[PDB]
DNA sequence: AATAAAAGGAAGTGGG
DNA sequence: TCCCACTTCCTTTTA
């Protein structure tokens, strides 16, 4: 199944949901989340996953931060914004 | 208080 | 066996 840093760079790449995530500066790999939209974004990845329960963005950002070790997806000291590093970017 | 972002330990689930 | 890549649950801290 798909990685969730590489659903949520997919979606920045499609465009399709525009309104729950953005590049703040797509060279650095910078993303943000919309504060009032990502419920429904994380819903979406619930549902690709096939999960038992419904993801909500709370489960999803405990995901994400499991993946500040190994560095594809790192927190920003700013509002819901993360960073992807350029070995995923490039990939 | 109400609301929200951010955090992580611990245990459970999937598919190797 | 036992790690992968999360998921789920619960609690805490800061603004």
């Amino acid at each position: 199944k798909i990685r969730l840093y590489q659903f949520l760079l997919d979606l920045l790449r499609s465009g399709d949901m525009k309104d729950s995530i953005w590049w703040v500066d797509k060279d650095k790999g910078t993303f943000q989340f919309s504060s009032k939209h990502k419920e429904a974004l994380a819903h979406r990845w619930g549902i690709q996953k096939g999960n038992r329960k419904k993801m909500t963005y709370q489960k999803m950002a405990r995901a994400l931060r499991n993946y500040g070790k190994t560095g594809e997806v790192k927190k920003v000291k700013k509002k819901l914004t993360y960073q992807f590093s350029g070995e995923v970017l490039g990939r």
